[PDB]
């Protein structure tokens, strides 16, 4: 099988094995645990943040940002196919109470002028806004990158109210990469910043978020709710230091084997657009085909391929260190065969 | 001054008075008010349903009914506009644990295909899809009339997964006096519909919220617990009998009042569209004038006139029984002479 | 019917309907109510706070008062039997997200030490505590008063920790009454107070919450989020008057039949001690009869007297306005009758 | 140091640390991890229930299987110094919407008398009464086994209510090490028990929930919510079969450890009861003492030996497989040194 659903089936690497092995660990509900700890100060450092707090998952990341972000009865302007709102099981109103405020964007940049239109005048009818949430890279849009200068633009709107700004960068070093921005230069515009180490970066388990000291503690005692407040944690993070550390260049080969996917299948005959395939996603569009996404999917598997239906109409693979040119190429292959059996 | 802010301005009738003097009353958490369980069961009857539960606002009797149909976790779809989104403080994320999917609708309708594709499928990402909300006649857009076509296909809808509907009603008798549907007949497309007592039908307090008699006892219970559980409350409900049996047939009068705001406004240069006035509400645009809406109400303040702006661009005339004929021309007067000094 | 159940039970005045009737009413939403806005002066003026709220239920304004003092996830202490956990529907979780610390008291007052002892320290496994509420009088134990000098030692322990108290005051001037204490005396060991008007002072719908001007803007708005933001509500604001100003000295008419009721009970031979009954309540024990308190409710129903069970083992009499020492006569009658077919 | 903190400080074993590094993983999120699946077989196998669920710690585990049992709404009666109304944050507040009914027991086990007092009656005013959670073994009284006839009895209550049972079994192989029930015996008693890899048993991360697979899916979509769904935690998931299959039987030299710590403590003067040390922990009174138990932390701290304050009069002390029998008797030697320095 060579799959293509998603960056998160990332494997870890023999480095990553053996750090696990031999990792030095201790109890990090007292804070003794020494790899969580580097990995933490590694992860603030990085980013130019005073703190940073491990999480076992990027959607505990978010909702425990989102919980120090707010309190009861505030709303939350993000993009309306974002993350936080598709895929994180209604967790934001269950959590922390608060309502979306979905601002439909172009490749997940929402025009500056509708953030500005959705906050919420200071009236008994209305909730607080306190929080506006940026993804980059957006996902739903196939991994399209989010611009400084928006995130810039919505930085200033949101420092003239008093509202907080939060990144979800599940992928921020993919849009890095991408774009030469240093992840430092996009959290610089933003109060937290969650990233994950298991997706394309390859460790198994988590993700970090990191912000202010004050904010990182409120995160904190949001993780000991939820249930992220592990014990020797070391031996997940010492595979993330060398995600963190390590993987970051390498992601430029699977924005390569992305943008050769989406060259080759556009050859085929495939209705993909290449010139929108900026980092390791693909979108493929079932248009003109005669089936849809759902039974294209499952031709797919049964040819061997795996990939996702993200609606009746598209399909999204994506690329990883898991899945090598010669990878591409077999799948391509398996693509080709396909067309004439499934065109319109 | 001349109050078109709204129809909740409304002050009692002769008639209520006499009628809230001497109520027969009990104490309702025991079920021993006799005014307030006659009026639930015209209300009932008027509705065609098993049973009805008195609420001291329409905000909570939207509320109590997202509690009573829904769980924690759940996606409630409603319109992008909508009172329950707009105007009741994020009270389905605090009180329910629910999450809003806005859709946006034309003219209150949304498309009953956007209502499919809104549906959450059964993946462990995603809330579960438990109700739609329809607001009849719909507030923001103008007290514009949704068709009884698009409540009966989402109606079809909701029925094939097992989905509650509630109609925000808080203006059904306006919707019924403008379409010629009974009122009994929009609720049979729904498990719940709130009407408002305290609106154009001229009570002092409360709504009524009509259901399934199992529905109706988990929204009292819910009622119970936000605190509209109220003791000798036949005092509001013996004017509340009034308003529902003597005032539905003079909303007539509004509508001729606000069509004819709407003609004259028209008529002086102000940026509105009389056909789309079918209600009790216009929209005024602020395009042609030299001030926004904001501006435009405090020139409309100071010369005697209230109204609310409901964008910047967009103020919102409401007529009801306390603005006669000879009120809105004198308002028209006032309009007119605006018109020189605001004009762009 | 002779009815012992409850003192919310009471109906209104011929003042107060005649009030009702003429109440000079505006739209509260938009603060417009002068009835409403005199009847919070005069509650604010009257418990020596800067600000007041119009609640319609004695649940409503806890809860608003809980709502605007705590943050999710915090602990609120209060006495184990109090009505706040005992009998508002576990709204304190659902609307507020905080845990109750239930601390068991002696006739309402909690142990100051054991409040010390509740309040948590900051670690991360703890919510932070920051609500005290106490109950006065205290409805469970038996209408029991609470010691000025407990409040007054648990306002100091609240203050140096910077954590609020609400005082619980349904039956806040029956307290006064049997005590001597001012209620403003009362309230300025507090941050907030609520108080009814619907029980022993006979409005018939309604309490009000004093406090801060700050903490009732805040508690206003949970009002509009919980659905009691009414519009002409000065209807039952008229009668809120009359029951805050002309209302207050007859309770001890209440506390004068609750007496002599609890002291003919035990020259029947009942298990009731006369010498704990301060306010309008007596509590009957069944522990020298045949039945329990279940089956001696039924037993005193079918005998033309209504009580309420509050354990299998108690029974809860409540004296107000509309019981006359006639019909408390005529009451003992049937207990006395009663007492050879159920005595053990 | 000598730690005798907690249990859940123990690192892992060299075994532990091979099968980490040579893990079989998948992604979790697709149910594709074997060795997580493989965990969760034996675990579901080992207590004799349909299936089981992997969480990141036993406070996840407890919080998701109270949100799989109830509504909104809805009471939990627990033991008062349960861990789950202790030290979980009130998390069953903020994420299930749920009240707790602390009811004080001894040594862990509620007389099931108070247990079916605590049950709410049906009435509008009351929270419905859904779960009923047991922790065994009991750790704030000492580390005390609840005995089965206790958990049988309240089984047995359950049953006649339709009530769901949770154990909190964070150390129910410690409990069953004492006692001679095997942990399936215990968990047929229930309908969900949660037991810890992290704690005893030596594993670095985790718990499992183990119940009737329509429970586990719903606590599954649970931990997806909170954040627990983790990619390849089949890492952590190959220590966690080494604990649950090698390390049990070990327990009973952690419990002979504590048992001789006792022992000697009394010995040497400190107020002790061996009698009451049936598993892994120590309570040590200061009542004979000039210190409090927070000033004899730090005496013991600078002397080598690390425990904890459970109150300002007793201190824990916790055995575990880094604490051998020559790290007891270096403690002791510490202890006997520092008893003259305290003793009042
Ligand atoms: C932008 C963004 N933010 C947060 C998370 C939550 O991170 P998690 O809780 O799964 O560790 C994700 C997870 N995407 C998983 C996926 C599956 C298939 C294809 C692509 N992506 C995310 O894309
Ligand atoms: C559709 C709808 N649903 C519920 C409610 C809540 O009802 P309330 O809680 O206020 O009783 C309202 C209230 N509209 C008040 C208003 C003010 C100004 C102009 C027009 N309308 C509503 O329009
Ligand atoms: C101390 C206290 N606080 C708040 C409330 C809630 O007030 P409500 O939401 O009902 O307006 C009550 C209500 N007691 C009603 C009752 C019934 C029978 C016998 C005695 N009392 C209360 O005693
Ligand atoms: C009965 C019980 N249930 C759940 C948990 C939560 O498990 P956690 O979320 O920490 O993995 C714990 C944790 N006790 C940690 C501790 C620290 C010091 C001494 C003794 N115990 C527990 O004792
Ligand atoms: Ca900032
Ligand atoms: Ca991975
Ligand atoms: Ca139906
Ligand atoms: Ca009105
Ligand atoms: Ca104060
Ligand atoms: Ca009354
Ligand atoms: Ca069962
Ligand atoms: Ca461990």
């Amino acid at each position: 099988m060579i799959d293509l659903r998603s960056d998160t089936v990332t494997k870890p690497t023999e480095e990553m094995r053996k750090a696990m092995a031999q990792a030095e660990v201790g109890d990090d509900v007292y804070g003794e645990d020494p790899t969580i700890n580097e990995l933490e100060r590694l992860a603030a450092e990085t980013f130019g943040k005073e703190a940073a707090l491990f999480v076992p998952s990027g959607t505990m990341g978010n909702q425990v940002s989102i919980m120090a972000h707010t309190q009861r009865g505030d709303e939350v302007i993000l993009e309306a196919d974002s993350h936080i709102f598709w895929a994180e099981v209604g967790a934001m109103a269950v959590l922390s109470g608060v309502m979306p405020h979905p601002v439909p964007g172009k490749n997940g940049a929402m025009d500056p002028d509708d953030v500005r239109k959705a906050i919420r005048d200071g009236n008994i009818h209305f909730p607080r806004t306190s929080l506006i949430a940026i993804e980059n890279t957006h996902n739903r849009s196939g991994g399209r990158v989010v611009p400084l200068e928006n995130i810039k633009e919505i930085c200033t709107i949101a420092k003239e109210h008093g509202i907080n700004v939060h990144i979800d960068g599940a992928r921020i070093f993919n849009a890095s990469i991408a774009s030469g921005v240093p992840v430092k230069e996009y959290a610089g515009y933003a109060d937290s910043v969650m990233f994950c180490l298991s997706k394309g970066l390859c460790a198994p388990v988590g993700s970090v978020v990191v912000g202010d000291r004050d904010f990182i503690e409120r995160a904190r005692k949001a993780r000991k709710m939820l249930g992220g407040g592990m014990r020797q944690a070391g031996v997940l993070a010492a595979a993330g230091i060398i995600a963190l550390t390590k993987m970051v260049d390498r992601l430029k080969e699977d924005h390569e084997n992305a943008r050769f996917l989406a060259l080759k299948l556009k050859e085929i005959g495939y209705s993909v657009n290449p010139e929108d395939v900026k980092t390791n996603m693909v979108i493929l569009r079932t248009d003109n085909l005669k089936v849809n996404a759902h039974g294209f999917i499952e031709a797919l598997r049964n040819s061997g391929v795996l990939a996702e239906a993200v609606s009746d109409t598209e399909i999204r693979l994506v690329t990883h260190k898991d899945v090598s040119r010669n990878d591409i190429e077999e799948a391509l292959n398996i693509f080709e065969k396909l067309f004439s059996q499934v065109q319109h």
